[PDB]
């Protein structure tokens, strides 16, 4: 059930990021409209700029969180698929890799590491050889629907909104300003 | 037929290494027998020491070549076994790795390399788990005989006879000395 909770937390993160983007766009269009207005409202313009900055930071944080959650869902799905696949074909896979994998239970640390790295890049070469053909890859039947719903890759909006990087001091100041803004808006 | 060629090359290299070892042992025994004698034979002792050094260098070269050929034949066997195993189970393996390897036919270089790396350490984790359960690994039935004859690892004598690490200068000096020794033996 870990896959299901990963999936619906990813969906919640997506919904939160969409809400953040929507409210940021609403604030931006309101600020532009007040710029077009005749009224000066200098204090209103400054506070709107502050709101725009803090909500852009919130959108960036939400996009980063959603991207991380999506990557976690993909990683756990990969882990489970390798698990049940190789429970299926472990004997054959080890037979294909016996000269580097036999005696693993008693080999020393350096020998174990070198053997697993040799098996590793042998597997990498095999994957390259298969991908050279260009066969179409379909999803696992057991977990196809969840991974199709989350998509192969996050949207370009997610990666671009998360492109901006913030220093820890910027992170704490933006968190404090966002908390203050939320408290003020609630009251 | 490449596997058979590598196997017989490894066998020939092992035979040559054994021949060099027995020649060096005979030279050492004869040198000790002369040294234990009351005769001086200073020139004889010096030329025997030269022959001993030449034989030791030849033994090192033969052991290194034999180890390299054994590694090569093991690598070829692994490549062929993993190739036909993955030709058998490619659909299932790609389905297990579907959420991460799609689009390889047209993705950019950096994305392709990162996807290959992520699939690679996912496979590493799966193989590590299998080694954790501890089921005994057997050689592939198609080429079990060759892999058993060549052994799981090269002989420890070849392992500790190839730790001299001669410098290139010493390498061609010993090559010239060995050629001169062969010419003198012909005389």
């Amino acid at each position: 059930t870990a896959l299901q909770q990963a999936f619906d937390t990813c969906q919640n993160n997506k919904a939160a990021w969409l809400q953040r983007k929507n409210e940021l766009a609403a604030a931006e269009q309101e600020y532009l409209r007040l710029l077009s207005g005749e009224g000066r409202n200098v204090s209103r313009l400054d506070e709107l700029r502050n709101i725009i900055e803090v909500r852009k930071w919130q959108v960036n944080q939400a996009a980063g969180r959603y991207i991380r959650s999506h990557e976690a869902v993909q990683h756990i799905s990969i882990r489970d698929r390798l698990n049940d696949f190789m429970q299926q074909h472990g004997t054959a896979l080890a037979a294909a890799l016996a000269p580097e994998l036999m005696g693993y239970s008693e080999l020393t640390a350096i020998a174990r590491n070198c053997a697993i790295q040799r098996a590793t890049d042998a597997l990498r070469e095999a994957l390259l050889s298969w991908l050279a053909k260009g066969e179409k890859i379909n999803y696992s039947a057991q977990d196809s629907d969840i991974l199709t719903t989350i998509g192969f890759r996050p949207d370009v909006a997610s990666v671009d909104d998360s492109r901006e990087k913030f220093t820890p001091a910027q992170n704490m100041i933006f968190s404090r300003k966002s908390a203050q803004l939320a408290s003020r808006q609630s009251v």
